[PDB]
C-alpha cells in the first residue's frame, strides 16, 4: 500500500489572512471572469465565464429554467444526462433558442449551455447534443480515473477534433488529473476519497506543473464540499477556476423540483443522482437565483479585496492561507 | 518505559484514493480468494478461502448452522471452545458430516470448519477436535503474546507436526507477531492496546520483513474493529489476508442466538465471551447470511476496482491510503 | 497561494506552567501598569495605563459613564464613533470636564479618554475630538491592513505631528503590523482570519523585531477572544501590552444599554457594531464595574506570582507557555 | 515567553501495548511495594508501601478511620491539616495508638500515618505532629514551586535533620522537581498548568537525571487525574512510584463524610479543600475500602502481567506506551 503523511483537510479548517487593501479595491471593481476550457500559453480561453459558478449535473438542479437564469448572470448549467437522449437534447435546444447584464452568450447572442454525458451511450448521445446546440459537455462520474473516460474523450476527438469541448473526471489527486489531461479533457472536475481542500490543493499543484511542462493550461472545477460563501472564496484562492454546486441552486425558484410547504416552511425537493429516484430530502426555498447569487458574489468580492485582489488570478497568487486548529472549530 | 511517536489510528481515519480503473475491472471479475495458513515461497497455501470473511470464536455467533452457511459462501467458522470438549467436537462432527457455489469444501467434498481452543485443556481438547474432523484450530485469547501460546503450539507440533493447522494470538505489534511466528503459528490474529488500523499496518510490515527473511508467508487476520463494509476493504488493502467478525454475523438467521421482538423491531441476542453468560445486548436482525454477505462483498469488489485491483494481492500493492483529519470526521 | 504549516490556536489551547515564586510576590505587590502609546529606547511612554484593560469602541459598551468608571480604576475607554461627530465630541467633553485610587488622570487632573474614528470623516471628526479634549484616538476597523489607515494616520501627522496619538488597525500577522508601524500608528490592535493566540504571538514577534531594528517600541492590543480571566493573563504573557474587551464591560451598571429582567434574570442589552442596530442579544448583569474588575485583576496578579512575575514585562519574559491537547479540552 | 512544542496529554490518550507474559506471571505473584521516601544508591527506602495508593490530604477523605483502613491494606493516609493543630495531632495519635495482611506498620507494630502541613504554622504544627507520632509529613499546596516550600523544609532539616520525613510540592515540570529536590524534599508530588501524563513523564525524566547525577533516588507521586484503574497502571508505568487519590477514597464507608440517600441512590459528601466549606458535591457510595482497593489492584496486577512485569520497577522499564488519536477517543 502507499501511505500519505499529512491527513486531508476540509474547507472548514482554513482561513484567509488579510493582505494589503488599496483604495482602488472595492467590490464594484472586482472582476470574476474565469476560463472554462483549456488553452495554451499566449491565448485566451475560447469560453470564459463571467462568474465562477456552474450548476451541478443533476435532475433536481440543472433544467432549462435554471440554465437560462444562470446564463443570464454569467454562469453556465450542465443539463442532466440522467434522462433520455431525446429529452436532454430538447432541453439543450430550448435554452439555445429561448430568445424569440453579465449574460453568458454566444456569437448569435444565444445563452450558453452545457450537457452531462456518460461513458456508455456517448456514441448516440454526443451527436444529438452537438446538433441541439450544446456549447460544452461534461462526463458525469464520481470516479473519473478510468479507461472509460479516456475512451469517451478519444471518440469525441476522433469524430470532432477540438471542435467539441468535453469536461471530465472527478479525480482527487495529481495522478488522476494527469491521466485525464493527457486523455484530452478541456477542463477537469475535482471532488470525491479525499477532503475537498487537500484534493484541490494537490490537483492545482499538478495542473501548474503540467502548464509549465506543456504550455497548456487546463481549468479545474471544485465540485461540492462548499457549505458557505467563504468556502467559495477559499476554493478559488486555492487554485480552482470555477465551482460546481448542487444543493445551493436547488433552493431557487428556477430549479426543476417542487416547492413543498411543510408546516410553515416552504421547501424544495432535492434528491441525489444515485437515489432510488443517494438521498431524497428538502432544501429551504430561497427565492429567485439572481438575488441569491448576487448576495453570495458580493461577499466574495469583499473578501477578495481584504486579500488585495481585483481578479481571481490575483487572488490565487496573493492569498495567504492558514490552517485552523481542531479546537478552534 | 518505551514511547511511540505517532498515535494509533482507527479505520475511520482512513480513505482509499482511487487508482486507474481498466475496462476489464468489473465486480464480477474480482477474485476474493485468500490463503488461510502459512506456506513458503513458490507454493500455494494448503487452504485458501473463497471470501476473506471468517466468523468469530463466540457462543453468540459460531455454531453449526453458522459454520455450514458460511462455508457454503466460501468462508469458514471457528466453532466456539467455550463449551465442553464433547459438545464442541460434536458440533465439528455435525458440520463435517452434514452432507448426507463458492463452497469451501475438502477432498471428500465436506464443508470446512475451524475450532477455537484454549491454552489449558489443549491436551484433551485438541485430539478430540482432530478426531472429530476439525480442519483448522485457533487459540482463542485477547493477548496471545505469552509463553502459554508457545507451549500449546509446541505440544501440537510435537504430537502432530505440520499436519494440524493452528492459528494463534491476538497481538498488536511486530514483536508479538514475530514471537508467534517463531513459535510455529500457521496464521496470526491481530487486534486488541492499539488502534486497529495501526496494529494491522505494523504487524503486516513485520510479516513482510519475516517473509523476506525466511521465505515463509504467514497470513494475518484482522479481528474486530470493522464498523462498515468500507472498513473491510481498508483492512485488506492495509495487508490483512482475511477478517474475523462477531457482531456482523450475530445478526443473521444462522447465528445460534434467539430472535427477540422488541416493540416492532426484531433483534437477536449477542453477548461477549467475557460476559457473565463482557456485554449482553442485541443486534438488529438482518435475515439470512447469504444475502447480506453478498451485499457486502459486492461493495468491496467495486471499491477494489476503483483502486484498479482484481485480486486482494493487487489491492495490497496498488492501494493509495490517506489519513483523514479529525475535523473531517 | 501562500500556505502556513502550523494551524492557529485559540487561548483555550494554552496553559502557563508555574515558575519560582519568591516570598515577596504577593498580589498586593504586583504592578499592572502598561504603556499605551509608542516611545523610543531610553524613554517612557507619554501615557501609561494603571491596569491593562480598555473598553471596546462600541455603542453598547463605551459611553461617558463607562469612560469615567474605567478611568477611575486605571483603564481607558474609547467612546464609540458610530454616532454623529457632535455627539461623540460632546461625550468626550463630558468625561474631560466631569470633575466639577488608580485613577488615570492628566496634567489638569482630568480623567483620560479615547475616541474611535473611521477612515472617512476623519477630516471633520478628528479636529472636533481634539478640540473636545480626546487624549487618544483609535481607527475602528476589523481589517486595518489597508491604504485607508495609512492615509488617515498620514493626514493626522501632517496636521498635528506627534501631538495627536492615533491607534490603528486590527491586523493578525507581522506583515500587517509592519505596515501600520511604518504608517505611524502609536499602538496597534490585533484580532480578526486567525486564532487569537497565534495572531498575538506572531505580531508580538514582529513588534520585537521592529523594536530591535528601529529602537521604537509600539504597544500592541489584543482585541477580543478573551473568554475568561485566565485568558487575560495569557494574552499579556504572550506579549500584548493591554487588552480590549466588549462583552466583559457591557454587563456592568455603567454600560450605556438597558437592563432587562427576563423571567428572574436581570440582563443587559448587547449588540455588535455591524448589527442592524452583527448580533443583538443580552449579557448577564454583573453590577458595578469596580467590583468586577477588582475580582478579575486579583486573579491575574495571583497567576502572575505563580509565574514569579511582579510586573507585566517580567511576566512576558518569564512565562512558560505550553499547548494543550485537543482531547485535554 | 518560553514556548513548548508538543502539547501536553492526559492519561486517556495513552495505551499500554502488551509485552511477553511468562508462565510465572500471575496476579498472585505480582509485588506492589514501592518506596515512599528518598534513599541513596545501594540502600532501600526507610519506608516502603505495600500498595502504591495513598489518600489525599483532604477533609472529605483523610480522617482517622480512613488512615487505619488504608494502612491495614498496605497504603498510607495523610491526615488533613485544614483543621486546628490540636485536632490534627489528636487524629495522628488516635491512629498510632489504635491497637489496644499487608498492614503498613512500624517497629512497635503500630499503623503508619502521614499528616499534611502548610507553609505558615509549621513552627507550631510540625513539633505537635512529630510528638503525636506522625510517620511522614507532606506540604499541602497546589503550586509548590516557591520559596515558601524551601523555607519550611529548611526549618525542619535544621530542627530535626533527616529524622523527620517531609514530602513536598505539586510541581509539573523538571525545573520544579529539581528545585524541591535540592531543597531537601523526601518525595515530590506531581500535578497541577499541565496535562497529568506529560507532567509525570517530564518530572520522572528529571528525577532519573537527578539520580544519575547525585546517586539519590527521590520517589514521585502522581496526585490526581486518575479516572479509571487503567490510569493507575499507566501512572506507575510512566515512572510514578505511588499515586494520591481523593474522590476514589471519598466513596468508601471509612471516609469522614456523611452518607446521603438521594432518591434511591446512596451517596457520600465530597468537597474540595478550596471550597467554601472548590466544589461540594457527592460521590457514589462504594462500601468498605478493602473490597474496592482489592478489585482495583487485582486489575493492575493483571495488566502488569500483560506487560510482563512482576514488580513496579520492572513495569517501568518494560512498559511500551503509545499515544492514541483524538478520534480514537
Amino acid at each position: 500500500a502507499k501511505y500519505y503523511n499529512e491527513p486531508c483537510h476540509t474547507f472548514n479548517e482554513y482561513l484567509l489572512i488579510p493582505g494589503l487593501s488599496t483604495v482602488d479595491c472595492i467590490p464594484s471593481n472586482v472582476n470574476l471572469s474565469t476560463p472554462l476550457v483549456k488553452f495554451q500559453k499566449g491565448q485566451q480561453s475560447e469560453i470564459n465565464l463571467k462568474i465562477p459558478l456552474v450548476s451541478a449535473i443533476m435532475q433536481s438542479v440543472s433544467g432549462e429554467k435554471m440554465a437560462i437564469a444562470l446564463a443570464r448572470e454569467g454562469g453556465i448549467s450542465f443539463i442532466f444526462g440522467s434522462q433520455s437522449i431525446e429529452s436532454q437534447a430538447a432541453m439543450v435546444h430550448a435554452v439555445k433558442n429561448f430568445k424569440a447584464h453579465n449574460e453568458l452568450v454566444d456569437s448569435q447572442k444565444r445563452y450558453l449551455v452545457g450537457a452531462g454525458i456518460n461513458t456508455r451511450d456517448f456514441r448516440e448521445r454526443v451527436p444529438a447534443l452537438v446538433e441541439a446546440g450544446a456549447d460544452v459537455l461534461c462526463i458525469d462520474s464520481s470516479d473519473g480515473f478510468s479507461e472509460w473516460q479516456k475512451i469517451t474523450i478519444g471518440w469525441i476527438r476522433e469524430k470532432y477534433g477540438d471542435k467539441v469541448k468535453v469536461g471530465a473526471g472527478n479525480i482527487v489527486d495529481g495522478e488522476g488529473f494527469r491521466y485525464l489531461a493527457d486523455a484530452g479533457a478541456d477542463f477537469i472536475k475535482i471532488g470525491i476519497g479525499r477532503g475537498q481542500a487537500t484534493a484541490v490543493i494537490d490537483v492545482v499543484a499538478e495542473r501548474n506543473k503540467y502548464f509549465e511542462e506543456t504550455g497548456i493550461y487546463i481549468p479545474v472545477c471544485s465540485d461540492g464540499g462548499i457549505v458557505y460563501d467563504y468556502h467559495m472564496t477559499l476554493a478559488l484562492a486555492m487554485g480552482a477556476d470555477f465551482i460546481m454546486l448542487g444543493r445551493y441552486f436547488a433552493r431557487f425558484e428556477e430549479s426543476p423540483t417542487r416547492k413543498v410547504t411543510i408546516n410553515g416552511s416552504v421547501m424544495k425537493e432535492y434528491w441525489g443522482e444515485g437515489s432510488s429516484r443517494g438521498v431524497d430530502s428538502y432544501v429551504p426555498y430561497a427565492g429567485k437565483l439572481k438575488d441569491n447569487v448576487e448576495a453570495s458574489l458580493n461577499k466574495v468580492k469583499s473578501t477578495m479585496c481584504n486579500c488585495g485582489a481585483l481578479t481571481i488570478p490575483q487572488l490565487q497568487s496573493k492569498a495567504k492561507i492558514t490552517l485552523v486548529s481542531s479546537v478552534s472549530i
